């Protein structure tokens, strides 16, 4: 009738959560959230790989996965939105400092 409004933007680690079905694959890289379902079908490991990771910021896991400069500006192609105040500095920015030190 008189109104409008579209572009996630700002979405919560919630939110996110939600979106988990390969219906609605939402998911959180660097600090942005990016749509899934729009990356399913792509992607070589398939269309779960992003399932299984849609749910919540995915780069804590996208990050080791040592994805490429091309991947990381794809997914700026399917980037809906990003994490708000209720969970950016919980997720925005990625790092992760692990001793390798295995044999087997
Ligand atoms: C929004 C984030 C993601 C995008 C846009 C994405 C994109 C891609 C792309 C373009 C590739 C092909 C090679 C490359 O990395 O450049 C790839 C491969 C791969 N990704 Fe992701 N990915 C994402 C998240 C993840 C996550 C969270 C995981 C792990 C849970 C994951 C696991 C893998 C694996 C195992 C491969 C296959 C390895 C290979 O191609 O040799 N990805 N991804």
């Amino acid at each position: 009738a008189e109104e409008s409004s579209k572009a996630v933007k700002y979405y919560t680690l919630e939110e996110i959560q939600k979106h988990n079905n390969s219906k609605s694959t939402w998911l959180i890289l660097h600090y942005k959230v990016y749509d899934l379902t729009k990356f399913l079908e792509e992607h070589p490991g398939g269309e779960e790989v992003l399932r299984e990771q849609a749910g919540g910021d995915a780069t804590e896991n996208f990050e080791d996965v040592g994805h490429s400069t091309d991947a990381r500006e794809l997914s700026k192609t399917f980037i809906i939105g990003e994490l708000h105040p209720d969970d950016r500095s919980k997720i925005t920015k990625p790092s992760e400092s692990i001793i390798t030190t295995i044999d087997s």
